[PDB]
């Protein structure tokens, strides 16, 4: 945990200005930081405020340095340096340590080295957990699923059967990976279940938020690429494919057989329909209503934002009657054209 | 479980064309299928492609049969036949087998024949589980709740107290049935909890997806009809009634005391207001904003879909100022007339 | 079971009829039978009170002439209903006593009359106040503190360093304290920002099922006293919610949003972050909140449902509204 400021600077590739023997115990916001804390400045408007910050050290740029009133770590990119130093000084505990006597683990499960399984977690037959995997308390990992080295599940995560998860993933509590996709045939109004015998394949370095659901495929697989980040409360339907490094913010709903490219950014509460493709490098702003394929990179948006309710009532009434407005406009144009 | 093609054809009521002794081990998509697999063709444009499919048998229609390049099962409805053969050849495991020594089962719980309960599940007093019920690992089933024969819960499902679930239901993980409805009275700005002492009644053959919540009623009950299918991440508020055979796709949010008729279809991410009714045979397309009662069957839609952001900025600004556009149109009409 | 006269006294209601009637429970007007008390708020029900079979009806003074049973007269029947339903509550507790299958770290501190349900897992450093009840299968992470009288239903997840006040209630499937969605970006690769802030939940907070409230990045996510939050809500890192605000089901809130006191956020609304909503704001259902709200009142958005045939035309015309605007401008110029 605690680290000499000089050592922290070397690991951050930062230029130290000040006492390298200062001991840093943790990261804090500029407002909250006290002795022993390191903090960071990304906004030069706070230069005049640094004498009010009581951090032992502040990460800043070269242009900021003349304004320091503390030991300073000078870097090109304070925000990225903050992320790195917060990892070095991370106080987040592990989901579990060692193997809980109350865990229920099938004799055929294969564990790598340094695996931890929390209290009352349930591990099915054929499961493989790679080196350094951590399964939180209360999880379920279904038959024959494989979790790659370094991956970690927080408490009360559910992995169904035949799921593959790569290395260095992180899954937050309440998430369900591998439930049945929403597949039914129809025999005269009677829904006939289509067994969902595809899988979910999750790549390396994937982070998934809490209470997110990712359904298994109907025959072929649901696929989440490497480096993807998914927020809370998302729904990823059967046979969705998400390309490497795409980010999906909270509450996004994706319908079946959607394909999303690489380096996409899907804003919170968006709705993305299925059986279509979104190309690489597309940004959908929050609450976007995606009805058609997207074939060019760029930023796309939908939605009519808030108005005072009395105003909204009129806006909505006029929009709902916009066909009459169109007809009146055309009628007027004809009269002005002398026809 | 492997099966002879002629035996499979018989169970499917299909006309066999080819070798009945072929052993089928599984179902596969047309592109993935290998020897031992059965697959199906629903799209006649793939007739010319059948010689590229390595399945041991293909389900198809009588019109497709001249194009077969394999043993064929001829049926009227290949898609329905696929559903049925996938059931016959299902590889999905059961949520549990036998009764786990780590399950915690109240002495007063009543278990039927051939009930399986997974590791660390918790069964309260007065619970009744019918024959062949399977409770996944980590589940909670609350006091006096009843689960009908053949119904199955995947892992980590929560059923509260006094819940009734019918026969042959299936509930996916993370789902919560019977939490308090959102009932509060207001006392000078402070919320006063209204205990929710109604229940949830779930019919037979209901399928519920993952991380869905169905709240119990305030006084009378939340009711899910028979044959209803509900996708993931849905919110079904207190005292909602959903008619038989209705389908609710993922992410739908329903407010309290909504009544939906039979054979409705509610598209994903729709939002439905409360204290009102939707009649039978209504379809709401995805993201529908349902504010008012629906009294006639048919298809209903809302929402302005995506545009390039530069375009959207103008669309949104113009719509928000549409009253001014309307006034100008009226003024121009008066001036011209 | 309670004598009507006693129930009326506890509700500060004026009794009209036989005080010795024994009330066993609350029921809706349509379902009520002998032994039940019910209530009416809508005067449409006056004509058919002869058909209500309750033993007593909570009503107003103006309703009293239509009464066909013992009546409790009050100013506010709905609020009185809430109070009498609490007196007559049949809801069981999430747990009774400490289950032998619960796994409780030796360093956890438990107050008086704490109950812990089967297979719950209590981490090191946890503090549970007097009369706290933890449901079956819950997880409560390291050093979290839950204040007296608070209750978790089954399968609730509380992460580490979380603080929950007194008399709270959290429904099943809810997750409090997961990582906020915080990442830096290094040449297209996401770089996790550890989320080492917390969640602070006040007193008398109720949280619905499968709701998620993320911990803050450095400073905290804060839920005020008396806040009620429905199912399937997302409260992002460093959101702050003022006292007595209500959040209906399926609301998604983005990071660093500040919501004032006495707000009402309608179901399925979407509230963007790094902005503030003042006190006494109502956002009706499905509201798309993109800008700060600085004046109290009611706000709304969205183009509602139409028959599909009509919607197709509405949507096409709105998407082309810039062309309509240009055509109107051109016509004004010509005229
Ligand atoms: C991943 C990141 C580090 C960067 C990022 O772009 C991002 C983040 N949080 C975000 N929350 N909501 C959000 C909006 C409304 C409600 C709830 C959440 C976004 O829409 C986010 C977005 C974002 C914004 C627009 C388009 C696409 C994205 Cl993904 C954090
Ligand atoms: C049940 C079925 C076999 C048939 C079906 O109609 C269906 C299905 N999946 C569906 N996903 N989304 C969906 C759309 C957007 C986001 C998430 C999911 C529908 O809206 C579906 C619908 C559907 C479409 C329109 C109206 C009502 C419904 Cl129920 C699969
Ligand atoms: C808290 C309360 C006792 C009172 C209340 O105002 C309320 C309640 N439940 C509500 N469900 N949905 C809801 C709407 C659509 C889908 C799902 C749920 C509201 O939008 C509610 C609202 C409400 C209505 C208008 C504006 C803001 C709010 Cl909060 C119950
Ligand atoms: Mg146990
Ligand atoms: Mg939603």
């Amino acid at each position: 945990g605690s680290i000499r400021l000089a050592d922290l600077a070397q690991q951050l590739d930062a230029e130290l200005h000040g006492d390298g023997d200062i001991v840093i115990t943790g990261v804090a916001s500029m407002q909250s930081a006290q002795t022993g804390h390191i903090t960071f400045m990304v906004n030069p408007k706070y230069r005049e405020h640094l004498g009010l910050c009581q951090a032992s050290a502040v990460v800043m740029t070269q242009d900021d340095l003349p304004f320091a009133k503390s030991a300073a770590l000078v870097v090109k990119n304070p925000y990225l340096t903050y992320a790195r130093m917060a990892q070095i000084l991370d106080t987040t505990p592990q989901p579990a340590q060692n193997i809980a006597p109350s865990a229920v683990i099938d004799a055929t499960a294969k564990l790598g080295n340094n695996v931890s399984i929390g209290a009352n977690a349930v591990i099915e037959s054929g499961v493989e957990l790679g080196d350094n995997v951590i399964i939180g308390a209360g999880c379920f990992v279904g038959k024959n699923s494989k979790i790659g080295a370094g991956s970690r599940l927080w408490a009360n995560v559910t992995i169904y059967h035949e799921i593959q998860i790569g290395q260095n993933c992180l899954i937050q509590s309440g998430t369900v990976v591998g439930a049945d996709g929403f597949g039914y045939a129809n025999d005269r109004g009677n829904w006939v279940k289509i067994p969902q015998i595809g899988r979910v394949i999750i790549g390396d370095r994937v982070e998934i938020g809490a209470c997110t659901t990712i359904d298994r495929g109907a025959l072929d697989d649901t696929i989440i690429g490497n480096g993807v980040i998914i927020d809370n409360q998302c729904q990823i339907a059967h046979n969705v494919v998400i390309g490497d490094n795409t980010a999906v913010a909270g509450g996004v709903i994706m319908a079946g057989s959607l394909k999303i490219g690489r380096y996409c950014m899907i804003g919170g509460a968006s709705v993305i329909n299925g059986h279509m493709e979104i190309c690489d490098k597309v940004t959908v702003t929050g609450m976007g209503m995606v009805m058609r394929p997207i074939t060019e990179p760029g930023v796309y948006s939908s939605g009519i934002p808030l108005q005072p309710n009395k105003v909204w009532r009129k806006t909505a009434a006029l929009v709902m009657n916009i066909d009459d407005m169109s007809k009146r406009l055309k009628s007027l144009e004809r009269k002005v054209n002398q026809q």
